[PDB]
């Protein structure tokens, strides 16, 4: 019946938007990660050792790392090791903690990612319009032989169109926030 069909359509459209929302949250928009500097070699009592074994690296923010050295006497050496890796990283030392601001993703990268979210959004929009269509079908078709008539078709078609509108609207909002994120730093 028509009671089923439309509630069936929005459950379908919801799944689409939600798949898009999860597919997109995977995309990182900044360089920040707790293991980003794990590979930096530090002079530790003669022996070169990866930074990972000498300090805790926490993500203070999307483009900044906070390095927590376990042995305070090693901080100076860690700071030199960071400058020395020649990654363009300007370590900012201050009070038992070293902070590491990070360069933004490259122009080329942002474009590769903008392109990916747009394609996924696009996919989400086609999926949503296919569900709309499948609904319209049942409705318009049921009009042929079984019980529904023009004014129930109209309303039903319009109620469905609006479901499509709200579903398309969520995808657009998820997309915009993501590009705003990408374009952020
Ligand atoms: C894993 C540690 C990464 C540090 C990244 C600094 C930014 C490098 C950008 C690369 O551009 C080409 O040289
Ligand atoms: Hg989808
Ligand atoms: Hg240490
Ligand atoms: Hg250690």
């Amino acid at each position: 019946m028509i009671s089923d069909i439309r509630k069936d359509a929005e459950v379908r459209m919801d799944k689409c938007v939600e798949a898009f929302k999860t597919q997109i949250s995977k995309i990182r928009t900044g360089r920040a990660s707790p293991s980003l500097l794990d590979g930096i070699v530090v002079e530790y009592y003669g022996t070169p050792t990866p930074l990972r074994q000498l300090a805790s690296v926490t993500v203070e923010d999307s483009r900044t790392l906070k390095i927590n050295v376990f042995d305070r006497s090693m901080s100076p050496a860690v700071e030199k090791a960071i400058m020395a890796s020649d990654l363009g990283l300007n370590p900012n030392s201050a009070g038992s903690d070293i902070r590491v601001p990070l360069p933004p993703l490259t122009e080329e990268r942002r474009k590769d990612l903008t392109k990916i979210v747009r394609g996924e959004a696009e996919q989400a929009r086609v999926a949503v319009r296919n569900v709309r269509r499948d609904a319209n079908d049942k409705v318009k078709a049921l009009l042929k032989d079984k019980e529904i008539s023009e004014d129930d078709d109209r309303r039903s078609q319009d109620d469905v169109q609006k479901l499509t509108d709200a579903a398309i609207k969520k995808i657009e909002a998820a997309l915009a926030d993501k590009e705003a994120e990408l374009m952020q730093f």
